[PDB]
């Protein structure tokens, strides 16, 4: 549709918007890139080029996938690399390393961050200790946890595909390698980490002998083993990454990477499925008043006579009618063809509301809402509920009523033959055309009271449900009340249809009628007040006094019977029960690393204001214009952009970045490889007193940094950026991203008053219509959600001025760039973009703000916050504003070991693109019966 593709042609335009103005402040050189580190991408395709590669992958992703799926394509794209299809990479150990990272990108669709964060390095090496065969080795990296177990585990199935199709041999494991392992994993789980699956020693060396490629990698803890100088293992110390993947990945996601094997067809894992099965293997009673009470066999100031909930109607396939939506995991949608709700109004009169026009009218004069409405909620989902009697149920009763009395053949939601319609309407005297439309849409082409009652007694069905009252909502005793204040007291208008008499009107003074006015509403009965009466009118009079005979037979309370069990044993009209099933700190603004000279809160405006020295392990960058050695980007003598220095961690030789380049980033004269960083001595008061000095900010309450970097590189952020922080009452998260850390439901549909913004507003966003295809004019209208529209919390909008505020200044200040978002009040954030990141992802999805909640859960399209993600169980996630991220977030910032629920936003994803049951169903739910018996019932209908 073109109105989709314009909304995601303006997020484009406001996306680029904010890639221009951070490409700009990151070309100043103050960071530690000169890029924006975030690049964005319009689809999984995109993700997988964008995150690793190799320029032009993407189009041959979006065909292979087109004609073999994902997990096909992965494989397919591996022999393309390795073919040479996307150029020369160079040595074998280079196309190895591609392979790897772009087909687990494929098969993890570029959400996770296991192909850049948790893969090290791709090695060719040899069985020295066995054949001097080459083999294919992969090199975890602590963080490798945040992406899951499935995507480790598949990193294992993507490299032994990778080795085979470089016609590379099986690691050989010597059986010190193997008991290296089970130390291994024994020393993790014991002190570091506690598996999600902590494997047996057996276990470890099944998978250690069986696995056809080296699971391994740098030391991630300073933890000492006793299998040491193993060939081939080049560290005496814990491989966490390695014992991750292993554990909490091959072992406990076998039976999810079995399925994969068997969809991808990869021989040589009898092995791993033979570990899956292993796993595996080793006086009388009324019919109502009895349904109820075996129905309960199997809030304190709430009305008891008032059934809580919505009234439940099965759907083949949540479902509410609009007057309910305005007078009042699960998505509601708009249904016009069910019912709404019974109000109460300040008058004493009680109304039916089943449209959204009467919902308007009556909303300034509601009381009370006896009834909620029904909720169509699809069968397809454990104990089920007895049907609610409906039009769905009754015209199946109808049509079988036909065909045994009559022998005419007629469907219901259909069209039908001419002559059996004819037929039919001869035998019941009405309009072919009535019978057609009633046929055709039951719910919406309900016949006239003396029909319906015409119908049952010709038919011998119960009576319409929309004549049947909430007669066991009320007690027998109230009824036998209420029928004797009647029969006495009420002045009654008589009509008669083809010999069947029935109640045109009924007119009771409000003083005999007293308490069983209450019984009137609790019936559901529409009636209204006028001059000391109470008065029901036409067809509700008939709605009434049929079920009860016209007064003709008395109505007595009678125990173990329900109303309708008494009506039933009374009465010529019959009636089915149509109400019995009812539904429902921060502690950091800086990054940068202040030891205990900032005291417990980590103070850099405390450490700098007591002449305090700090000695913490920090990256250094070495002026090549004039020789300026600090922890900053850029010179603060010539202004240009200073050189990393790299450490040897023996004779603390210092080696600008390009001299390191040249020893391979191992020291020239010790065989040790270099550090980023080393334990300086840092002077808190000239940094800040300088940083102070550029943004133009000295009245900082505090300045809280970190204790120490848990980054590879521990090159801290600008001291500016947290005095700007500091000053606007934010704090960073510990890639350089301000995030609001919500909770959020899934809509599909709004209404603008809800969300507190305007008609003009919306219109400006783009809302044309509303669901209907109604112009939308209304902040009243129901308006179908946009795919990466959100609404947020108030909390949230409070917070992300503040974010907001942080990054104008930040612009100004510290970029020399105008402001951008100049907000006041969160209302000001209406239309701005956010990043939306759910837990245990690297790929954040674009979103723009729409509105506001006075609720602490905000809103989002079931496609920005996927029920899969909801599934791998997190409703939190974490909204960053996009400008923010763009600007502030780098990889230099990210942790070197530890790696948690929280990821970082490694990417951004731009655009967002896309009859009826049996009567034995309804029969069979009276028998209380679990869907999986009536899945067999309904099966079994459809022959
Ligand atoms: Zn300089
Ligand atoms: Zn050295």
């Amino acid at each position: 549709p073109k109105e989709m593709e314009e909304y995601f042609e303006m997020l484009q335009r406001e996306i680029d918007k904010a890639y221009e103005i951070a490409k700009k402040a990151r070309a100043q050189g103050k960071d530690p890139s000169l890029d924006v580190e975030i690049p964005q991408a319009t689809d999984m395709a995109g993700r997988v080029e964008s995150l690793v590669g190799p320029p032009g992958v993407a189009k041959r992703i979006r065909e292979l996938v087109k004609e073999y799926g994902k997990e096909i394509a992965a494989l397919k794209i591996v022999d393309e690399i390795i073919e040479g299809k996307f150029g020369d990479l160079g040595s074998r150990e280079k196309y190895a390393e591609q392979a790897v990272r772009t087909a687990l990108a494929i098969l993890t669709e570029g959400i996770v961050s296991a192909p850049i964060e948790g893969i090290a390095n791709v090695k060719i090496k040899r069985n020295t200790w066995a054949d001097n065969s080459e083999y294919l080795a992969l090199y975890y990296a602590g963080p490798i946890r945040s992406s899951g177990g499935t995507a480790q585990a598949l990193s294992v199935l993507v490299g032994d595909y990778v080795r085979r199709k470089l016609g590379l041999d099986r690691f050989k494991p010597s059986e010190k390698h193997i008991e290296r392992m089970v130390e291994e994993v024994d020393l993790y789980h014991r002190a570091v980490t506690r598996l999600q699956y902590h494997p047996s020693p057996e276990e470890v060396r099944l998978a250690m002998r069986n696995i056809p490629i080296e699971i391994t990698g740098e030391a991630t803890d300073d933890v000492e083993v006793s299998h040491r100088d193993v060939p081939g293992v080049e560290t005496n110390q814990l491989r966490g990454g390695a014992i991750l993947v292993l554990a909490e990945g091959v072992l406990q996601k076998a039976k999810k990477l079995v399925k994969y094997i068997d969809k991808m067809g990869i021989e040589g894992w009898e092995w791993l499925k033979e570990f899956v099965e292993a796993k595996e293997k080793g006086v009388d009673m009324g019919f109502y008043y009895s349904l109820y009470q075996k129905f309960k066999e199997e809030p304190l100031f709430s009305d008891p006579s008032k059934p809580g909930g919505f009234r439940l109607r099965y759907g083949r396939s949540w479902g509410i009618n609009p007057a309910t939506m305005i007078l009042v995991g699960a998505v509601v949608t708009p249904v016009t063809t069910i019912e709404g709700p019974i109000v109460k109004l300040k008058d004493g009169s009680v109304l039916r509301v089943d449209d959204y026009n009467l919902a308007l009218k009556v909303r300034e004069d509601v009381e009370e809402i006896l009834y909620l409405g029904d909720a169509v909620i699809a069968f397809g989902d454990q104990t089920l509920l007895p049907a609610n009697y409906c039009e769905e149920w009754w015209i199946l009763e109808f049509v079988k009523a036909l065909k045994e009395i009559y022998e005419v053949h007629l469907e219901p939601f259909t069209e039908n033959e001419e002559e059996s319609i004819e037929e039919a309407s001869d035998y019941l005297e009405i309009d072919p055309e009535f019978l057609k439309e009633m046929l055709r849409d039951p719910l919406r082409v309900k016949p006239p009271v003396e029909l319906a009652i015409h119908f049952s007694e010709v038919l011998g069905i119960p009576l319409h449900p929309y004549y049947t009252l909430y007669w066991n909502s009320v007690e027998p005793k109230d009824v036998e009340k209420l029928w004797r204040l009647l029969k006495n007291y009420a002045e009654i208008e008589w009509s008669n249809f083809r010999g069947i008499k029935f109640a045109k009107k009924i007119v009771i003074s409000q003083e005999k009628l007293g308490d069983s006015k209450r019984t009137l509403e609790l019936l559901g009965l529409p009636h209204t007040v006028r001059d000391g009466n109470v008065i029901v009118d036409y067809p509700w009079a008939a709605a009434l006094l049929t079920p009860l005979g016209n007064l003709n037979w008395e109505f007595m309370a009678k125990p173990l019977y329900a109303t309708i069990d008494i009506i039933n044993e009374n009465n010529e009209i019959k009636l089915r029960d149509r109400g019995i099933s009812w539904i429902g700190k921060p502690p950091v603004q800086v990054l940068f690393p202040i030891g205990l000279a900032g005291g417990s809160s980590r103070d850099i405006k405390k450490a700098a204001e007591e002449g305090k020295v700090a000695e913490v392990e920090i990256a250094f960058f070495k002026c090549p214009k004039c020789g300026h050695v600090g922890p900053e980007h850029l010179c603060p003598n010539c202004g240009t952009r200073k050189e990393l220095l790299w450490v040897c961690p023996r004779c603390n030789a210092e080696y600008p970045e390009s001299q390191a380049e040249g020893y391979n980033y191992t020291c020239p004269k010790c065989n040790v490889k270099l550090r980023p960083y080393a334990k300086r001595k840092i002077r808190p008061s000239e940094l800040l007193n300088r940083a102070m000095e550029n943004v133009k900010v000295y009245g900082v309450d505090k300045l809280k940094g970190v204790m120490g970097m848990t980054s590879g590189w521990k090159m801290p952020e600008p001291l500016e950026k947290g005095l700007l922080r500091a000053k606007n009452d934010v704090y960073v998260f510990k890639d350089g991203t301000i995030r609001f850390d919500a909770t959020d439901a899934p809509i599909t549909h709004f209404r603008p008053r809800e969300i507190g913004v305007s008609v003009e507003k919306l219109r400006e966003l783009g809302y044309t219509h509303d669901f209907e295809g109604k112009p939308l004019v209304s902040e009243d209208q129901i308006v179908e959600l946009k795919p990466q529209d959100i609404i947020l919390s108030k909390e949230a909008g409070r917070y992300l001025l503040k974010v907001a505020k942080f990054v104008d200044d930040l612009l100004e200040k510290f970029y020399g760039l105008p402001r951008f978002y100049n907000a006041e009040k969160m209302e000001d954030l209406i239309g701005h973009l956010v990043i939306g990141l759910a837990p245990h992802t690297s790929a954040g999805i674009v979103g723009r703000i729409i509105g506001f909640v006075d609720a602490l859960v905000g809103y989002a399209h079931p496609y920005f916050h996927a029920a899969k993600r909801r599934n791998c169980d997190g409703d939190e996630d974490a909204v960053m504003l996009l400008l923010d991220a763009l600007l502030n977030f780098s990889r230099y910032y990210l942790p070197e070991k530890r790696g948690g629920k929280m990821d970082a936003p490694l990417v951004i994803t731009t655009r967002l693109d896309p009859r009826y049951y049996p009567l034995e169903f309804y029969e069979a739910t009276y028998e209380l019966k679990s869907p999986k018996e009536l899945v067999g019932v309904i099966e079994r209908v459809e022959d």
